[PDB]
């Protein structure tokens, strides 16, 4: 309400099998993902590539956690491959890293359970990149029940090409027409009526960059058109807000929150998209990619830096991520210990131990790592099964 | 040379099939490892459970990789599941990230080829954990083929009993008799010389600290025994530097390198291991765990922490490792970013950044995240498939 | 019911985290398990080991499907290796193999749905191989908890020793002690209770051929050792009915139904062992191995071997299956298709088809392969995104 | 020769990276497969979907493997699903098991290896159905380099929209431009090349049946226009054998061998095909899928079913494949089984293991089911561990 399903219950009724299988998690995460978002001023999160990631988001008091395709691509995925962001990988991988993490999360809620501890919420939920849904609306069908299956709360879909797609911040994006883009919507809104949850799902439009069309099918991309087509025979578009909100305002009605990829951290651009929607769609959830890509210090005084998100809020970007947060971690941590490991040693082992020291002060327990990872959650299993008489 | 093979070039002729398959990366990690561990003042690594993390220690100069198989049962194994160190993950969980590893680094050598830099040599040996084999000798034979397959230069076996396995450093270890613990060993060469491949074995003891053995059957393990047993029939023994040195001495035919699992960083006990396995086996290489679960800054003064691996290297321990690094150092940077990001949002991650861009001035180069994972490589590769006519 | 369970609900509820997961496939299979095997004169069931001989198996109207470790270790495993049945393959194999069988029940499921049929019942339960548990009682725990995920409805634990575990008609095999089996059995009441779900668990025991075991420790098996012990230290026992009854009667406190693996199809001995466990154990449900490594045309006469399963299912064997069906069956039909196709071509493969069009009389319908795989439905699913307007 | 590449090996020397990896079964399987293909009448194949039926085609003398992606699709992939053949699996499901085949061939030559026989050639080259490459050009560089990994000989690619792919045997096939087409041919010989293996790639055409077009960039496909398009924007063609023989002759100078998928098996049309590319590209080698979805007795009569192959041989067709043999063998065997042992128990069973003793007389041997998989291969090498002193 006001969804669009261009469907009936009787077509959802026919599709979904004579046995309805729960998904506990799923269920649960739409749910409070659903009422976070209506009762908070915004959720900020971070994007999570491994379990241990996601746990120390929700154990540091992230309400949220974010499954970027992109991480994926770079260092999780089932290929075992180092991608960039092009949907090169296995199109199960995000669904099976959200599995991960909520087996992760199921494993901190059975440790902080067995200490009789309830000052965590562990099943913090999950929203998940499924870029162009790997192919054509089933494979986008299929991506979806996947994720519901792995337990995610909501689940993204952009409107570039599948076989040509790119990162957000790379040249060269390709949209789909807009009947196409609303068709991947409608498949994904299948899946999770089909599986029996409430799903959220995001719509993303690349069309703030994007260049090109694939086809000039749709009368709604034709006022974009420039009329030059290229050797591969895409339709040249003017690229920008215009187009952004064009296909914002197409997608509202079949997706529950918006979101226009942006080229840079602009608080009076998302003012303008946020007052574009709302002006048709009153009270139209958005959300918003605080990118890595951006040069924060560079493009912001320290002001702006710190007000942004509250800022975002007050528009109507009720989720707002750092999409590559997990592999920026990753990297930069395990860079800066190597490069002092090589010169000195245990003392630069020492110093990454002495700043966890530090962290305990705010409630990291990671140093202690036997514990973080259920040594007495299983030696309270062992002693139960050894425990009673023959 | 001088190692014991209790088999024939005949046995291995019947059991290794018709056609013989290369194995490039473990032979190329075999060759480097053993030149390196014959001509450096010692090796120093880190444990890694991704891809990127392996890259940014090789990166950063680190000449060797070390997998964990607690960081595999943490957060990078086939179940998905977060484990303490039990041996409680599918036992193809270490090959695969192997695989995914040696994967990352095929990605980096080929975006600095293609660039025409050669400064960084990519292929980095890795040394690896089997555990205690995760059964008997069949599966020790499977592991260590595994092992070669995924490209890893060297692999580790411990003297614990696989079904009953635990951290090196929590309490009720249980020891297998030394004769079951060459078996092992004489499986894993079997598995090596089956393959054609001249992978390094470590030998590690645990007897330093275990105080439980299954079986009296072996006369040499008799001597450690006090005539208790305990419930479950295991065998009480007077854990310490004699019972991990007679065990050292029982492998050192059987294993390239030997291993001392410590309770404490302390370099008169190291020397003295060193020493009584100097005494019958003259320059027997010997590796070291520099444990994370040790308080360094506790336990040792700060010139001591600066000089440990130094005088550790100069007593025979030519390969030394942090075998959590990738643990506490992913657990870390998230819990760190997310408690900042949590109260100051893009404050708390323009710091990661800013922290990053000082990281350059070193080697860093992951800040730039779209050249890291290889968007310039594929953008050569489309550039080649589109470029010469029809 | 008069199961044993040496642990509290107290015990469970500290084991069990905060929130309760729900198993659907898993909670209704082991619902429709235990009314089928009170309600008929037994349930007959064969090996399978891919989705679409499962899906046969219940399109010819059998109400259960076998998972044959055996199986998973020849053909169907996550290391994609040919083994014998010695617990060489990752041990979250079988659990996969489940949900892919379950996958391939929930498509018929939704093709005949969507059809308007339901005269076949599709989700028949699957009883499934846990093998001696891939380790101790903490690897017993997870491999259930894996296959209630899965969906398992029954799961059966054997007396072997995991790291030297073999074929139940392979020589040497070797026993644990009665109290190690009953604590497996106690491990695998505790993960399908932590998991909410009232799995069926089967002990087997290995003790009627099995001539070694691993340790004195436990009283109740002393009366069968002679006093002889190997290089290995195993102890030499008097394999037999007795010890076999001995192991199935310690058992049955803490198992649903009781399974004594047999050398032989012999009438006689079945009656034996069933009168012995009802003789302390009332009513006490049994299962069969009708092993494929028995000459059945060899060992019986025609009228015996088709009065089998129904004698059998009057002394109490309600759950009677062949093992290996699925992998003879596969073998079988892909070599005899071979072997005329290498001489004759598409006459030897007309000859299949003629087969498969034969078969149509009682109900098969790949021979329409297109239907079959679902392609129906996903023309249903796509016509349903297509259907509505914008 | 004379192949066409249309870029450099300064091009596939930036792009391969600094060390070469040696690919043993793929560069086996490619020279053994181009040798056959120019030296035999004829090469026979049938799908293959696990490893055991592919041993058990090598072990009855046929001299290549068919891995179907449609069999993958059903039975086979890495989602655990059962799909329609519309690339709806993760694209790495094809390169696992030809991986697991050639796993199971390895363990084949091992066994028989290790008997002292070498009277069967245990590497069978593989062909594998890369379908239209799981998106653009970049993945079917990725799938290509998979499956050389995996140690295919050769691999196919087919001119259908990857988003909307189909079973060649499905109405509502779409082509891309011919243009696009070339461009994957490129991309999997640029794959190729990168991994220095002389891979067979294989140009499959769709353009006998299908009836719409993505686009009219290319000059070469806009004879086939009728001026007609469709809502999605696809555009009209007149499908026939003028259209295959158009995309056949396109893809002649990018592709080792070609292929027409056919709706039926018609001679005289195959000859028709063969003498319009032959006319252009003397001695180019064909491929003929000989489907199951025709009813070879309804549309034939016996002398041309006999026949039928030699006639194709003669006419160029060097590679015959019966895609779905392992489908259809897989499914009819158990359900036959299930069938009769529902009715009839144990007397249904001892048919088909008379069956199994029957085809012994032709080489036959998994009735010996615990020698087929390795058991006496696993006995030989657990002999050698155990069999030299300490």
């Amino acid at each position: 309400a006001g969804i669009v399903r261009p469907y009936t219950p009787e077509d959802v009724y026919r599709l979904r099998g004579s046995v309805q299988i729960e998904y506990t998690l799923a269920r649960m995460g739409a749910e409070r993902l659903w009422n976070l978002l209506h009762t908070e001023p915004y959720i900020n999160a971070l994007g999570a590539l491994t379990g241990n990631q996601a746990m120390q988001q929700v154990k540091a008091g992230l309400k949220a956690i974010y499954l970027s395709g992109w991480q994926v691509a770079a260092d999780a995925n089932l290929a075992g491959q180092m991608y960039p962001d092009q949907s090169l990988y296995p199109a199960n991988s995000g669904p099976q890293l959200v599995r991960n993490i909520n087996n992760a999360l199921r494993r901190a809620d059975q440790i902080y359970h067995s200490e009789g501890r309830n000052d965590i919420y562990w099943f913090a939920p999950i929203v998940a990149d499924a870029e162009a849904g790997f192919g054509g609306p089933l494979n986008v069908f299929e991506i979806m029940k996947a994720y519901i299956e792995a337990g995610a709360a909501g689940v993204h879909f952009e409107d570039q090409l599948a076989s040509e797609k790119k990162c957000g911040h790379m040249g060269g994006k390709v949209l789909i027409p807009t009947q196409a883009a609303i068709r991947n919507l409608v498949a994904a809104r299948l899946a999770a009526d089909v599986m029996g949850v409430p799903t959220i799902i995001v719509a993303r439009t690349d069309a703030n960059a994007a260049t090109l069309l694939t086809s000039d099918i749709d009368e709604r991309d034709r006022p974009f058109c420039t009329g030059e087509r290229t050797s591969e025979g895409f339709y040249r578009v003017r690229a920008g807000l215009d187009q952004a909100i064009a296909r914002g305002l197409a997608y509202a009605p079949y997706a529950d929150m918006i979101w226009c990829e942006t080229s840079e951290p602009n608080l009076e651009e998302a003012r303008r998209f946020a007052e574009a929607i709302h002006a048709q769609f009153p009270g139209k959830l958005l959300a918003y990619n605080c990118s890595p890509s951006f040069n924060w210090k560079k493009k912001l005084d320290d002001a702006t830096i710190a007000a942004f998100q509250r800022e975002l809020g007050a528009m109507g970007y009720k989720f707002q991520f750092v999409t590559l947060a997990g592999f920026h971690a990753l990297n930069y941590s395990m860079f800066e210990l190597a490069r002092n490991y090589r010169d000195r040693g245990m003392a630069a082992y020492s110093e990454l131990q002495q700043a966890e020291f530090a962290a305990e002060a705010y409630g990291y327990t990671a140093t202690r790592h036997q514990r973080e990872v259920g040594t007495g959650y299983f030696d309270e299993v062992a002693q139960v099964i050894a425990g009673g008489e023959i």
